[PDB]
C-alpha cells in the first residue's frame, strides 16, 4: 500500500550524461552510441542571446570547439550537426553504457522522470508531466540545460525531453530529442508567456482510483454524471476535456475498484464544486494531476 | 528555479539489488562487497509469522537454502548470520558494482531516497522522511521487502533503511542496515499501532525558505515570535518542538533570504492559525515537511 510520486530508476540515464563546453558555456549532453545530444544554445554568446542566428553562430564553430567530457576523461568530436534546436556531436567512441533506447515526442498530460544534472553529473531525479500549455514545472538551476526526461519500459529508455530554458515565470521549456520544442517556445532570451495551465483531468481520475485502491475513499459520492455534463464543469474549473479515449484508458482502474468511470467523474465534479473542506486524499490537499492511468496501474501492480 | 520533491540518482543502488529466495518467499537483498543483506523474515513460514522464533527457524536453514540471484545469474552463499532483524549472506563474489558506502541510523525528520524493488529489480525511486513516530509513508507492494533507503554524498551511498513490513494502517516500518528497527516495531504479523504522526517543524521552515527563494512569498507576514511562543503553537498543532539546534541549521537559509528564523516561525504560526485560505505554496495546499534544511540548500545550490 501507499502511493508516492515515483520516478523511474535513473541508473540507465546516469550512464549517458556528459558535460559539453563551447567557449565559456558548460551544460549537459546525452551520449547515446557515438552521438552526444545537447541544446544548440551551448554556442550562444551574451551578444546574440536576444536574436541568435544559430546557422551563423555555427559557421564560427569547428569539431574541436565542442569539449565533451564523460567523467574526468575527454571524448574526441569527429563531426557536428544541428537538428532543429539540438546539436548532435559525433564522437569517436560509442558510449559503452548505451541502454536500449527510443526518442518519443510525448503529448500534454504524459508524465516522465527528469534526471537533473550539472557539469554532466546527476544531482537528482523527480517525476513531472508535460503541462497542457507544453511547459513543465521542474527544478532547474543554471548549468542544468541538456538534462533529459525519460520513461523506462523494462530495460528500454524512451527519451522524451531535453531541458533548454526557464520562462520569466520560472516554468520550464524544452525539446524532444529531435530538437523540436514542446509548445510555441524558441531558444531565445525574449520574454515568452505560457498559456493557461489547465488540470489534466484523466490524470486526476487515475489518482482518485489510486486513492480508492489505497483506502482513501471519503470523497466517493452517491452520484454519476455524463461526459457532456462532467465536461461543462471541467471547462469552468480549467480542467482539460475528458474524451472517450480517456474513459477507455481508465477501464482497468474502473474494473479493479468496481467504480464506473462516470461515477468517479461525478465524485470529481463534487470535489471541484465543494472543495476538499480541509480533508486530504493520499496526503494532498489538492487534486494531483501528475499521475497517468499507466503510472497508477504500474505503481499499484509493481512493474520493474 | 522550481522546487521538486527530488530523490538521489539511484544508479549506484540499482547495481546492489539482488533477489533472495528462501523456500517459497522471494524478496530483495542488498549486495555490498561479498555480503547480501536482507530481512530475516525471508525464512518465515505461514505457521510462525504470528510468533516467529528466528533463532529456531534458522537452525532448519543452511547456506544452500538461500538462493541469491543478481540478474539471471546465481551467487554462491558460503555463510549466513543474523544481525538483529537482518540476514547477512556471505557470497563467494564481491559485487563488482559496490559503491563507496556507509551504514547510518537516521533521526526522525531526516529524508532519504527509496529504490522500490521487486524480485531484485528496481521499479521506482521516491523521496520520504523518517516520521517522528519512526514509520515512513512509502509505496510498497508484496515482494518489496529488502528495498533500501539511502542518501548519496557525491559518490558515497549512506544506507539508512531496509523495508520490512506494512502496519495494518498501511504505513511502513523497517530497519537500519544493522537490522535495528526504527521505532518499537518487531518483524511479527501482530497488529502494531503507530504513535502520533507529528509535523517536522524544521523541515516545514526549510520549505518555507525554499518557497521565498523560488518567489512564493504571499505568506510572509509583519510578525516575529520567540522559540517558546512558537513552540506553544507547534505543540497545539501536533508540530515537533523547534530547538536552537534547528534554528542553527536554518542559518544559511536565513542568511540567503534575509528573513530571521523567528520571523519565518511567526509566518508559519499565522499559517497554522489562519490556514492557507485556498492558496498554495510551491504548488502544495498543505505545509510540506519532507524537505530538510540540507535538501533545500542542496536543491537551491545544485549539488551533484
Ligand atoms: C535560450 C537561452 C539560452 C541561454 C541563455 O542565457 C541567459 C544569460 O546568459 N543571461 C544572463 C544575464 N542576464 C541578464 C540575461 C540572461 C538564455 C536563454
Ligand atoms: C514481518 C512479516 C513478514 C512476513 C509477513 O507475511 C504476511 C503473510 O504471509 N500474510 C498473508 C496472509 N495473510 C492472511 C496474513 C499475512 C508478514 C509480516
Amino acid at each position: 500500500s501507499g502511493f508516492r510520486k515515483m520516478a523511474f530508476p535513473s541508473g540507465k540515464v546516469e550512464g549517458c550524461m556528459v558535460q559539453v563546453t563551447c567557449g565559456t558555456t558548460t551544460l549537459n549532453g546525452l551520449w547515446l552510441d557515438d552521438v552526444v545530444y545537447c541544446p544548440r544554445h551551448v554556442i550562444c554568446t551574451s551578444e546574440d542571446m536576444l536574436n541568435p542566428n544559430y546557422e551563423d553562430l555555427l559557421i564560427r564553430k569547428s569539431n574541436h570547439n565542442f569539449l565533451v567530457q564523460a567523467g574526468n576523461v575527454q571524448l574526441r568530436v569527429i563531426g557536428h550537426s544541428m537538428q532543429n534546436c539540438v546539436l548532435k556531436l559525433k564522437v569517436d567512441t560509442a558510449n559503452p553504457k548505451t541502454p536500449k533506447y527510443k526518442f518519443v515526442r510525448i503529448q500534454p498530460g504524459q508524465t516522465f522522470s527528469v534526471l537533473a544534472c550539472y557539469n554532466g553529473s546527476p544531482s537528482g531525479v523527480y517525476q513531472c508531466a508535460m503541462r497542457p500549455n507544453f511547459t513543465i514545472k521542474g527544478s532547474f538551476l543554471n548549468g542544468s540545460c541538456g538534462s533529459v526526461g525519460f520513461n523506462i519500459d523494462y530495460d528500454c529508455v524512451s527519451f522524451c525531453y531535453m531541458h533548454h530554458m526557464e520562462l520569466p515565470t520560472g516554468v520550464h521549456a524544452g525539446t524532444d530529442l529531435e530538437g523540436n520544442f514542446y509548445g510555441p517556445f524558441v531558444d531565445r532570451q525574449t520574454a515568452q508567456a505560457a498559456g493557461t495551465d489547465t488540470t489534466i483531468t484523466v490524470n486526476v481520475l487515475a489518482w482518485l482510483y489510486a486513492a480508492v485502491i489505497n483506502g482513501d475513499r471519503w470523497f466517493l459520492n452517491r452520484f454519476t454524471t455524463t461526459l457532456n455534463d462532467f465536461n461543462l464543469v471541467a471547462m469552468k474549473y480549467n480542467y482539460e476535456p475528458l474524451t472517450q479515449d480517456h474513459v477507455d484508458i481508465l477501464g482497468p482502474l474502473s474494473a479493479q475498484t468496481g467504480i464506473a468511470v462516470l461515477d468517479m467523474c461525478a465524485s470529481l465534479k463534487e470535489l471541484l464544486q465543494n472543495g476538499m473542506n480541509g480533508r486530504t486524499i493520499l496526503g494532498s490537499a489538492l487534486l494531483e494531476d501528475e499521475f497517468t492511468p499507466f503510472d497508477v496501474v504500474r505503481q499499484c501492480s509493481g512493474v520493474t
